[PDB]
């Protein structure tokens, strides 16, 4: 479904951004699924996802474009409310779309403040038109509310006792004892619906 909430959450380097690159994005593109990419990671040129669409540098560029990347500098609460409604609109001119958010603590950290944004993304977000893709990387960085409205759940090994904890509270404990298994690139896939678990063998290319 275009229009799931989907959260991946691995430590550095356990390949979740690989997971966007190379089965997330191709395969709403095969679909026809727009994107847009919130990106605050910088490289010596450009941006971690620079290739992956139009690199934005206005408001107007995010909503005309249909595959769009958008380097957030300020990482801030105003940011992503701007970014939401450019979105949203988006979604009018091309349909479903997915907002991707890598190093998704920057606006849905723990113990920050819900803006209307925020609420809207977590339980408006299919009459917006708009799915979700976030990622981070140890679960307690984010909102614990963001577990508990996602549809689809994606974690990588850990076995850090403070993150198995919250696992265990707000996602699944068959997943915090699942997660501790986990070999290299491998993932676990928890589906919030229907309460099921299905461990991944690493993604080819
Ligand atoms: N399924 C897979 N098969 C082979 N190699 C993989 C893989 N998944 C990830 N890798 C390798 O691991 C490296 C790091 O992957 P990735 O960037 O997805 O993790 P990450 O997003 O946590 C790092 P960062 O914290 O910088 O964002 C990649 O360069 C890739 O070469
Ligand atoms: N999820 C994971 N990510 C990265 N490295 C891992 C891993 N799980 C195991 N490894 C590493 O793989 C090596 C051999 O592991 P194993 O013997 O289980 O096969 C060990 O060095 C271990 O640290
Ligand atoms: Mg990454
Ligand atoms: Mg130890
Ligand atoms: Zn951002």
């Amino acid at each position: 479904n275009p229009d799931d909430i989907v959260v991946l959450v691995g430590r550095k380097k356990s390949g979740k951004s690989y997971l966007i690159k190379h089965y997330f994005i191709p395969v709403l593109k095969a679909h026809k699924i727009s994107y847009i990419i919130d990106d605050h990671n910088l490289l010596r040129s450009g941006s971690e996802y620079s290739k992956f669409g139009y690199n934005a540098t206005s408001l107007s560029d995010i909503v005309s474009k249909q595959y769009v990347v958008v380097y957030d500098r300020a990482k801030n609460d105003d940011f992503f409310e701007k970014l939401w409604q450019a979105s949203k609109l988006h979604s009018k001119k091309y349909g479903t779309t997915v907002l991707i958010i890598d190093e998704a603590y920057y606006h849905f950290k723990y113990k920050q403040k819900v803006t209307p944004a925020i609420d809207e993304a977590l339980h408006a977000n299919r009459h917006a038109g708009l799915g979700l893709i976030l990622s981070t990387q140890r679960v307690y960085d984010l909102m614990p509310i963001v577990y508990k409205q996602a549809d689809l759940i994606i974690m990588f090994y850990t076995r850090e006792p403070n993150e198995l904890r919250w696992i265990s509270k707000y996602i699944s404990a068959e997943a915090a004892e699942k997660v501790k298994t986990l070999k290299q690139y491998h993932f676990l896939i928890y589906d919030v619906n229907s309460q099921t678990i299905k461990i991944h063998k690493p993604i080819l290319e």
